């Protein structure tokens, strides 16, 4: 049974709800971004209608094979009508073809459903300005004042100049970057750059690259491996033992490996600077940690929803515990208190 957080109300529409069936009402199913906890259900049986971003479209119709005639894609920024309904797309700031969406209910309420989002001040000049929201459905993955994180700027610096040291130093040194879905692309995209190198990856991974409409991607991606300096790899495989093994595959073309774990948050953030991070190092293997987020740092969602001024607030993620609960609405009143909405 679908729960609440997912039903747009005096509506027939859901959002990120494919894994209860069919659902008693919906006449529409939006999907905000291509990540399995969002889309699980999906498959090419499915038979009602779909609304999504077009880069979100693009990997249901060729990796999860669903029919075409159920694919409705909307352009972003652009007031659309669905079912009688005015609806806007707006970038999430997520991962490619990531969605915020707003509904314009026919009884004069309007809502902001954030999906996953990574807040900026950038978004106080979208179509947000022009008007009031009466409910904020929001993303709270980080909503607790220990989640710090540095900018994507920063984090993508520090990679650039840790991998370009390292191979200027060593030239047959390898890259080689986890991933397990998409998002993150600028960690192995700017480091490759700077090496002068295209990313080979598997046949999948490539794949799902194809269907991003990122400007010149013929020009940054192969499936040559043996061609590229900087490969990616299933995240699993970003251990002492995997890397070794990846190793051994190349060929004595290479005698050195340094690797990256994009993570979102982990506590060495609380005592430690981007700046100062440093690897975990076994023989001719170091792999680097670095805290790439795609979400929003409490202090971003802070500064989002004071900015809002939503009348209700219903939270999307951490929602299972009481203490969660509680000390997320205890934020919520704080922040109401102090910019005095
Ligand atoms: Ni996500």
């Amino acid at each position: 049974t679908c729960p609440f957080y997912k039903k747009i109300p005096g509506t027939g529409f859901t959002v990120d709800a494919f894994q209860y069936g069919v659902v008693e009402g919906c006449t529409a199913y939006f999907l905000t971004h291509f990540h399995s906890d969002h889309y699980a259900g999906l498959s090419k049986h499915f038979t009602f209608p779909v609304y999504c971003s077009e880069i979100t479209g693009n990997l249901l119709k060729n990796k999860l094979h669903v029919q075409e005639q159920y694919i409705h894609p909307l352009p972003l920024d652009t007031e659309c009508i669905v079912n009688g309904v005015k609806v806007v797309l707006l970038d999430a700031n997520h991962c490619p073809g990531a969605v915020m969406i707003l509904f314009y209910l026919p009884n004069g309420t309007v809502i902001l459903h954030t999906g996953d989002f990574r807040a900026d001040p950038s978004m106080e000049r979208s179509l947000l300005a022009d008007q009031k929201v009466h409910m904020l459905y929001l993303d709270t993955t980080y909503c607790s004042p220990e989640y710090t994180f540095p900018s994507q700027q920063e984090v993508i610096r520090f990679a650039i100049n840790t991998a370009f040291e390292a191979v200027t130093l060593n030239p047959h040194a390898l890259v080689v970057c986890g991933t397990y879905s998409i998002g993150k692309e600028k960690v192995f995209l700017a480091i490759a750059d700077v090496l002068g190198s295209k990313v080979g990856m598997s046949q999948e991974k490539y794949k799902t690259l194809q269907c991003l409409n990122i400007p010149e991607i013929n020009s940054l991606i192969t499936t040559d491996m043996c061609s590229s300096l900087v490969h990616l790899l299933p995240m699993m495989q970003i251990n002492f033992k995997g890397l070794q093994s990846h190793l051994k595959k190349c060929g004595g073309k290479y005698n050195q490996i340094l690797a990256f774990r994009p993570t979102g948050w982990t506590h060495s953030n609380k005592f430690t600077r981007i700046a100062d991070v440093i690897p975990q190092t076994k023989g001719n293997i170091s792999i680097y940690g670095i805290p790439y987020s795609e979400h929003s740092s409490y202090l971003e969602m802070k500064r989002f929803v004071q900015w809002l001024k939503p009348q209700k607030i219903i939270p999307t993620v951490n929602v299972g515990t009481w203490k969660s609960r509680s000390t997320m609405e205890k934020y919520f009143r704080e922040w109401k208190l102090e910019a005095g909405y």
